[PDB]
């Protein structure tokens, strides 16, 4: 009876196994754009993905992960609200059963169709497993997806999904460039938070881009053909794998703009 999103093991149950679910810096949150404080001291975000080395794609039974070789200083996030250098380890998405829901963060209560998370760990802690034990261990770049025109740079991901339909499937996934998933603007909001799935560790500096990317209806329909179940189990479509907004608890969300 492991955690998931389904009828009896979803977000409102997670606190029983992971009491930090009711902690002081949980994610995601609603971003109240009017109460976000412009911080002129924030720097432009530096996203250096030129040398990124994707390796594999994995259906982990919750989402799919596109995984990167993080054994050298390649694909790094720095600047913005960050001290130091954070290395890309994986990205994944959260999405809905319908275009009207799917994102984890909300903007003035608006839900997007989906949300991309590019997960990075602080190089001062040596790898990912040690970084998640620290309050400044991770930096996650969050990008909203709306349904409209296709995102050409997403199509290589969409096309491999049928090879990883079910939980625990993987496929070689080399030479994928995550720069093709980024919007024009790197304007962002930022706040201290957590993983959004168990173990819900309070180790993340969240950086949420204001400008969404557009994906097509056909691209997101393909995400909704994935399965939460393993091969040879009854089909449970992988949809609505998002945690709802959690209490802000007096944390301040800062804006890089306006
Ligand atoms: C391992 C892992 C899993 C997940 C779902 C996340 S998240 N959703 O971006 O907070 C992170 C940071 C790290
Ligand atoms: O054309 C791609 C459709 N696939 C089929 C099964 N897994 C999800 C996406
Ligand atoms: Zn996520």
């Amino acid at each position: 009876h492991h955690w998931g999103y389904g009828k009896h093991n979803g977000p409102e149950h997670w606190h029983k196994d992971f009491p930090i679910a009711k902690g002081e810096r949980q994610s995601p949150v609603d971003i109240d754009t009017h109460t976000a404080k412009y911080d002129p001291s924030l720097k432009p975000l530096s996203v250096s993905y030129d040398q990124a080395t994707s390796l594999r794609i994995l259906n982990n039974g919750h989402a799919f992960n596109v995984e990167f070789d993080d054994s050298q200083d390649k694909a790094v996030l720095k600047g913005g609200p960050l001290d130091g250098t954070y290395r890309l380890i994986q990205f994944h998405f959260h999405w809905g059963s319908l275009d009207g829901q799917g994102s984890e963060h909300t903007v003035d209560k608006k839900k997007y169709a989906a949300e991309l998370h590019l997960v990075h760990w602080n190089t001062k802690y040596g790898d990912f497993g040690k970084a998640v034990q620290q309050p400044d261990g991770l930096a996650v770049l969050g990008i909203f997806l709306k349904v409209g025109s296709a995102k050409p740079g997403l199509q290589k991901v969409v096309d491999v999904l049928d090879s990883i339909k079910t939980k625990g499937k993987s496929a070689d996934f080399t030479n994928f460039d995550p720069r093709g998933l980024l919007p024009e603007s790197l304007d962002y909001w930022t706040y201290p938070g957590s993983l959004t799935t168990p173990p819900l560790l309070e180790c993340v500096t969240w950086i949420v881009l204001k400008e969404p990317i557009s994906v097509s209806s056909e691209q997101v329909l393909k995400f909704r053909k994935l399965n939460f179940n393993g091969e040879g189990e009854p089909e449970e479509l992988m949809v609505d794998n998002w945690r709802p907004a959690q209490p802000l608890k007096n944390r301040q969300i800062k804006a890089s703009f306006k």
